[PDB]
């Protein structure tokens, strides 16, 4: 059973829509202007691992609305055996880390476990400047300590390409789940009955 959880969240106007579709292998020709998600659904991301051998993963990939309604109303959510990646909005510089910050709210209240990555999007209409101040306010605050395990790292990423922009999301949460053990169980490669 090499099935892991990964909860995908932001304050809604972040681009996760886009994110997940180009993640997804959509591509071009088809709405640039994508809607926002209302409730939390889940896709399967089947994403082939190789080695001498072949492998492979399949993540429960959490899309949760950025809206309040959907995540201050659904603690629930929250596990030990997800990975966790923000949506981050690069526009609006380091006032977006204090947009996530209340995030913490779900996070830590609940027990949760191995968040991962910030995904700096909008990095094609951001400044240097506002990307400079991103990751320093993501540093000083959320990577010393958000109040809880945030002490992870990031990536800024132009979300509407593939390329590296993507290529590094794939690789960072792939080799994080693989090797993600909860009760020193790895997660991806369990026996269970059914
Ligand atoms: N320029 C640019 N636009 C983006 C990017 N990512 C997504 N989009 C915008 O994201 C909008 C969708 O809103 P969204 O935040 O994903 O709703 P959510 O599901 O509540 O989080 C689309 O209409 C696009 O205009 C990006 O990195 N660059």
């Amino acid at each position: 059973y090499n099935r892991m959880k990964l909860m995908i969240v932001g304050n809604t106007g972040s681009g996760k829509t886009t994110l997940l579709q180009q993640l997804m292998k959509t591509k071009k020709s088809d709405l640039g202007m994508q809607s926002a998600t209302v409730g939390i659904d889940v896709k399967d991301w089947p994403i082939q691992i190789r080695d001498k051998r072949k492998r492979d993963l399949v993540l429960n990939v959490w899309d949760f609305a950025g809206r309040e309604e959907f995540y201050s109303t659904h603690p629930h959510f929250m596990t030990q055996r997800a990975l966790y990646l923000a949506v981050y909005d690069l526009s609006k510089g380091q006032a977006e880390v204090d947009a996530m910050k209340p995030w913490l709210f779900n996070i830590k209240a609940r027990a949760s476990s191995s968040p991962v990555i910030l995904v700096g999007t909008h990095l094609d209409v951001s400044d240097e400047k506002q990307r400079k101040a991103c990751m320093s306010k993501i540093t000083k605050e959320l990577l010393n300590k958000r109040g809880f395990p945030a002490i992870r790292d990031y990536h800024f990423v132009n979300a509407t390409e593939e390329s590296d922009a993507l290529a590094k999301l794939r690789k960072t949460i792939i080799n994080e789940s693989l090797n993600f053990k909860i009760r020193d169980q790895l997660v991806v490669g369990q026996l269970i009955p059914d």
